């Protein structure tokens, strides 16, 4: 009944800035940003910061928390307003896929998670979506493509204290998973429907010609 | 439509030996999957370095428990299902104690509870207990039964540990002074049996299930 699109992209690619521009267009368009605020406020502690400072200790914990929260937030917004509008479209800021096959996954491929952790993570992640996740099936994906050099430079522009330590080699590994997943679509997941899902890739390396393609996309959905 | 009872007790109190005599179906603790996570023992990992894997182990432990019990009761005349420990003992006894022992920081403990609460706010209402059987035993006895069972990981557990777990048990099942976030439990019947020392227990049990 409700068209669900996911906005994907590397760190600082411009996910949010795009999300916001979208909101101001159709009153039937709502958006669900990442609970990033909670991640940074867990009883006066920053679990996001805790992971960047000692990844091989809090990666598991942070990725568990991050996905759990995301499912809650999104499950919440699809049972809210817009649940009456003629053309109900909901934009998600990143999904439970990017969370597992990009960020989490990369952490494991960097020894920042042992076999025990990674095993548990996937076991957990699979179950979570096998229940209250089918309602979160995506109908499309918007890919915000940008060079890892641009993301690195945009990290300073946003000036988030925790992210200021991120090396290029890191954004480079995340950037590859992105390409390999939504560009060449060679990356495979356990959720087969995604193979049939439409991907709109936009070059955001450099403000209305994007709105253009977007509409043509949502219509062909 | 199905009576759900939970068998509670300290480590090595005799939970399983009692569960078997009872067998009415039973849902054993997922101890198996706990010791086998891709050729690794996450249970062993916790006892060896508690302040590093307590969180991870407790998250996994409860998740698995909910799964096992959920598919369990998912059709006879007198349907009774016995649970080997519950999601309560998991959070208000074991996990809880680990946090009261610095084996979990504020970050972990906060996340745990947040998670635990959500988990049962969904597919947990079907797991509401109708009663609880308390297997009471002295910490000294549990310690001695640890050797009798001879589980490699548990052989390092000191008395002070068992004693703590023991008090959380008494506080929660005998004294009824440990409040939780699941109020119905305050109305739930508790059958306490002294298992410190094999058919007189079956006796009380039946009288219990009838008064349910
Ligand atoms: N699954 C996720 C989601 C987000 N982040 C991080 C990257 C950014 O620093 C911040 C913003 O999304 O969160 C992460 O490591 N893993
Ligand atoms: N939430 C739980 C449940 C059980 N155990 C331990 C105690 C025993 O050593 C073994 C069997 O229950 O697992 C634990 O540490 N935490
Ligand atoms: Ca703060």
């Amino acid at each position: 009944r409700i068209k669900k699109i996911s906005i994907e992209g590397n760190i600082a690619a411009g996910k949010s800035t795009f999300v916001n521009i979208l909101k101001q267009l159709c009153e039937d368009w709502e958006v669900v940003p990442e609970p990033v605020a909670r991640w940074c406020n867990v009883q006066s502690t920053n679990v996001l910061q805790m992971m960047y400072e000692k990844p091989e200790r809090w990666s598991f914990t942070f990725q568990t928390y991050a996905c759990l929260s995301r499912i809650r937030a999104q499950l919440a917004s699809l049972n809210g307003k817009l649940k009456d509008a003629e053309k109900p479209v909901l934009f998600f800021e990143r999904s439970v896929y990017s969370d597992r096959y990009i960020f989490a996954s990369n952490l494991y491929e960097s020894e920042c998670m042992n076999e025990t952790e990674w095993t548990i993570y996937q076991d957990w992640h699979d179950w979570m979506n096998n229940q209250f996740g089918q309602s979160l099936e995506l109908d499309g994906i918007i890919y915000l493509q940008a060079t890892p050099e641009t993301c690195l430079h945009r990290i300073y522009l946003r000036g988030r204290n925790e992210e200021q330590g991120i090396p290029l080699e890191y954004l480079e590994k995340l950037h590859y998973k992105h390409e390999s997943w939504l560009l060449h679509r060679t990356l495979k997941t356990n959720f087969d429907y995604l193979q049939e899902v439409p991907i709109l890739t936009l070059d955001v390396n450099e403000y209305e010609s994007l709105v253009e393609k977007v509409k043509e996309f949502l219509s062909t959905l």
